[PDB]
């Protein structure tokens, strides 16, 4: 299927996660966080080697609240947006809800608080793969493709400003 090959191409060099543990699961959550951070840092290294280093993430010490930035390049202009999410108690079955709060009110494919609305195919894809997908997969399969639709539309409408010009 086209959907399966599209997912395969996006995820193939992202480390797979193993531990089926959420934020209240103590030593098992510590283990899941080691997996999450190793998957994220490999995805960032892969992105840098593809001239597509497009986000940073950090967490609180408990790994239950995540925050950082994403970047989007369009017509030689770079846009930067703050991102955040909490880890659901039923993670990794339940995918976190990434928010881009500065864009709240500007995007139809968004809920209150700037929580992005992914197409209806995302949740079933996540559900099919539990507990193998983690935060790197959420970024690569979820936020990344959403930015590639919604940011060009805001630029076309003329209602966001770039952070810097490209080189």
């Amino acid at each position: 299927s086209m959907a399966d090959e599209a997912t395969r191409r996006v995820v193939s060099e992202i480390p797979v996660l193993k531990t089926n543990a959420g934020p209240r699961d103590r030593e098992l959550w510590v283990q899941r966080l080691k997996e999450e951070y190793q998957s994220l840092i490999r995805y960032v290294e892969n992105n840098k080697n593809a001239d597509n280093d497009w986000f940073r993430l950090e967490s609180n010490k408990e790994g239950t609240r995540w925050f950082g930035k994403c970047w989007y390049i369009h017509d030689l202009l770079k846009y930067e947006f703050d991102i955040e999410f909490d880890i659901p108690i039923t993670y990794p079955t339940t995918a976190p809800e990434i928010a881009v709060p500065e864009l709240d009110g500007k995007i139809a494919k968004m809920y209150r608080g700037g929580k992005i609305c992914l197409t209806d195919h995302f949740k079933p894809l996540w559900a099919r793969n539990v507990p193998k997908f983690g935060l790197a997969h959420l970024m690569a399969l979820g936020l990344g493709p959403w930015l590639a639709v919604e940011i060009p539309d805001l630029i076309q409408k003329g209602v966001i400003h770039h952070k810097e010009k490209c080189n």
